[PDB]
């Protein structure tokens, strides 16, 4: 039980992470979707300390979608919070930027929500 | 790269990173005071081949708000790009989110926007 494992996306995407004691996420992405293949690293941070009142616990981590394959010149960040219960699950909002030219700035970045679970969908 | 060093956002904060040759970002967050209790840990990724056509850098990090001395129970992203020059700048938008009990889950997430610059 806990943030560290092997979680999968509503998508079939996925995330290997682990949560360290200082804090820090770590692991790699697998997306099913988009401009990538195989594995990218990611970092994040998570609340090691989260409240005990019944809250989930605040987490972010982003994946720069280059790796030794591929570059799509973008990066995809993961806001959301942890929910421990009988099905622990992720829950997140998440942002894509691409790197563009300053007139193309204003479509650089997709907005979207995922959910993941230790149970792929 | 252009992103090693100290920027600074609108608003008074300030984050010192530095840009790894294998894409990596960590650094600190704090605030225009930088008083101890107000830096946290950031880390995040770039993409460290960018094009080379005139496109920005593309990037993000997560700040979690927890440091020895104070814990908010909630973390930010940014996603953005970097433009180079000499009025470099990081173009944000950002995501911040709290832990909430479910019931409360639909106030979970705020949203916004940051331009950090070279120069206070």
């Amino acid at each position: 039980a806990g943030i560290t494992g092997t979680w999968y996306n509503q998508l079939g995407s996925t995330f290997i992470v682990t949560a360290g004691a200082d804090g820090a996420l770590t692991g790699t992405y697998e997306s099913a979707v988009g401009n990538a293949e195989s594995r990218y690293v990611l970092t994040g941070r998570y609340d090691s300390a989260p409240a005990t009142d019944g809250s989930g616990t605040a987490l972010g981590w982003t994946v720069a979608w280059k790796n030794n394959y591929r570059n799509a010149h973008s990066a995809t960040t993961w806001s959301g919070q942890y929910v421990g219960g009988a099905e622990a699950r992720i829950n997140t909002q998440w942002l894509l930027t691409s790197g563009t030219t300053e007139a193309n700035a204003w479509k650089s970045t997709l907005v979207g929500h995922d959910t993941f679970t230790k149970v792929k969908p």
